């Protein structure tokens, strides 16, 4: 399905990129914990269907930009969030707010 396509769109461009798919907040704390080492460079959060969150990470920003450009053009509603200025442990709050937003709808404006 669409989740399996989107995770492979990262691997087809850079097979070294770490990608994981989670359906729960208890799975997110595992995904962020293994990404914390790798995503210390660059991270992307992807939000597909009614609550599935896919977490992707890379060691170069060009790989994230290229993968995102293909993934947007193939999947326009998949909602991409690029991470660089937030710490790899603080990334939890950004991923978890995207998990919660699927169940508990809020505007979350600046």
């Amino acid at each position: 399905g669409d989740a399996d396509k989107i995770m492979e769109q990262a691997k087809r461009q850079d097979p070294n990129a770490q990608v994981y798919k989670v359906t729960t907040p208890d799975e997110i704390e595992e995904a962020v914990r293994r990404i914390e080492k790798y995503g210390a460079q660059v991270v992307l959060i992807i939000y597909t269907s009614s609550g599935i969150v896919i977490l992707v990470a890379v060691r170069d920003p060009s790989q994230a930009d290229q993968i995102l450009k293909e993934a947007k053009k193939q999947n326009p509603s998949a909602t991409f969030v690029r991470l660089e200025g937030v710490s790899p442990d603080d990334l939890r709050r950004q991923v978890e707010d995207v998990w919660r937003g699927s169940l508990e709808h809020h505007h979350h404006h600046h």
